[PDB]
């Protein structure tokens, strides 16, 4: 059985992950700073890095589908509001990414996207958002 | 006034306070990610937060040292500016604090004086390290 080690283990590899996805998120944020052509393309860049090529395929219909970036669920970030961010395990490899948006606000909106993880070689990459 | 010096001047260090913190954390962010890209997005920030005095200060910096005089260092590591820590110390001179390789048998403690400027209601760094 092993109680401990598999307990130990799942644990680890779960913040592992946690940690890619708060990385990506972070990186990802600040690209919303620049008002330019290097805004998207920091964007573009960290979305190469971070996630999967089916993924960013996917990205791109429900950019088209909706008008909003489905990564944040909106058009744009305010500056407090990856301050909110906080990632947690749910089941299996899915993971939830939580922000408030627009904090403080009248337009204060609660934020939560699934996200699933795929280890590729010892490096963590995003392989789903939002399940179809 | 005592008590209107008191609540102004505590207003206005934390709307200082606020500017320096996303500044770093912003700045901070753009060390993530690698190219040309993260290094526009630093020049963004830099803009958007540093007046084009200590641009230019800062650039002279980059020539005469080895080592970014923002952070006081080469790079960042995973979670040193989760240790950010910025206070007043006097005047418009404020004490940006955070850990270098935070964790690490390295970690070495970073503390930069920054000047803050208000130009017409937004707050701008003007000076580094006097």
């Amino acid at each position: 059985a092993d109680v401990q080690a598999n307990v130990s283990d799942s644990s680890r590899i779960e913040q592992e992950a946690i940690g890619m996805i708060e990385d990506f998120y972070e990186a990802y944020a600040a690209s919303f700073m620049s008002t330019g052509k290097e805004a998207l393309a920091l964007g573009d860049s960290i979305k190469q890095k971070f996630l999967t090529k089916e993924l960013i395929e996917k990205v791109d219909r429900l950019i088209e589908a909706t008008d909003a970036d489905p990564i944040i669920r909106a058009q744009d970030l305010g500056e407090n509001d990856m301050k909110t961010l906080s990632v947690k395990h749910l089941n299996d490899n899915w993971y939830e990414v939580n922000y408030t948006s627009a904090k403080g606000s009248q337009y204060e909106r609660a934020v939560s996207i699934p996200v699933r993880v795929v280890n590729v070689d010892g490096q963590y990459l995003i392989d789903d958002i939002t399940p179809e």
